[PDB]
């Protein structure tokens, strides 16, 4: 399975903080906003990951993060000439994405639960049908609602109902087999190409499974000053206080496997008159 990462947009309401600097290049406490959505895309299992941004930011990326060879994966990068929706990731990213089933996850959002690695590896592993993950929030109606019902079987998804009929977003990560691709292309626009209408697709072949994270999930907004502050602050709550590091990519990497001990000191040793590099020392030192 490859992965993508749809990572563009404007900055508009994070103005003046995105007049100069991308949205997904912001901290989130200790890292890269953009670290998040990739890690989740680690944890999965995907190595084969294209980054897709503005025809502005897209070299910046490239240049945090290159070809992915430090962390074991392969990383490429492509141009969202305009944000003309989120299901345009699959015609931008046909030709990478070939016969392969492929995940994507917006460069914004932000996930954290302690049994969410297994929850996204079973994702990653069913070659059949579409999986998304619901999240129960305050708000519905601000974001895609599913509604299940079960025996947690999927009934409707509506984007941004007026009014909802669950408490349950549509978070921005969604896993697909390579059917997608077609139905990217053969949808029409709500003047959006939107990702609500290839879940519908999916629906209609009864082939959409969500999993509802409850108890005890994080998903985090990214959208304001005041939610970018909450989502920093919460990082730094549970990296200080329960001693773990979140969306550390270089940690990850060594974890599953991808790269050697003595790779990860090499990793570590630049950053080491830091911090970051300390806890990856610390690490690496088993
Ligand atoms: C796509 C859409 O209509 N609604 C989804 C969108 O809502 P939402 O209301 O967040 O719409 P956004 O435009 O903020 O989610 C889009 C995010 O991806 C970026 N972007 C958007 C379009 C595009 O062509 N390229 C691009 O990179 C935007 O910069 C933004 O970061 O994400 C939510 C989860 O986070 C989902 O619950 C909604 O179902």
């Amino acid at each position: 399975m490859k992965g993508i990462i749809l990572s563009g947009g404007s900055g508009t309401r994070l103005y003046p903080l995105t007049k100069v600097v991308s949205k997904q290049l912001l901290p989130v406490y200790d890292k890269p906003m953009v670290y998040y959505p990739l890690s989740v895309l680690m944890l999965a299992g995907i190595k084969d990951i294209l980054i897709i941004s503005t025809p502005e930011d897209t070299p910046r990326f490239e240049q945090l993060l290159g070809g992915g060879s430090e962390l074991g994966i392969s990383l490429s990068y492509a141009v969202q000439s305009s944000p003309d929706g989120l299901a345009q990731a699959f015609i931008i990213g046909e030709e990478f994405i070939g016969d392969d089933n492929v995940a994507l996850v917006l460069g914004d959002n932000i996930f954290y639960g302690h049994g969410f690695t297994e929850l996204l590896q079973r994702a990653a592993n069913r070659k059949s049908g579409a999986t998304i993950f619901g999240y129960n929030v305050k708000d519905p109606q601000r974001f895609g609602v599913v509604e299940f019902d079960e025996k947690g079987k999927v009934i409707s998804i509506e984007e941004k109902p007026e009014e909802p009929k669950s408490s349950y977003a549509v978070t921005g990560l969604y896993f697909y087999d390579n059917r997608v691709v077609d139905i990217a292309k053969n949808i029409t626009p709500s003047g959006e190409l939107e990702i609500t209408d290839v879940n519908k697709a999916y629906l209609e072949l009864g082939e959409l499974h969500v999993e509802l994270l409850g108890r005890g999930f994080a998903w985090l907004d990214t959208g304001t000053h005041e939610s970018l502050l909450q989502a920093s602050q919460f990082i730094e709550t549970i990296e200080k206080r329960q001693s773990l590091k979140v969306a550390c990519l270089e940690e990850i990497a060594y974890r599953m496997g991808y790269i050697s001990r003595e790779q990860l000191i090499k990793l570590a040793e630049p950053l080491m008159k830091n911090e970051y590099g300390q806890y990856l020392m610390n690490l690496a030192h088993r």
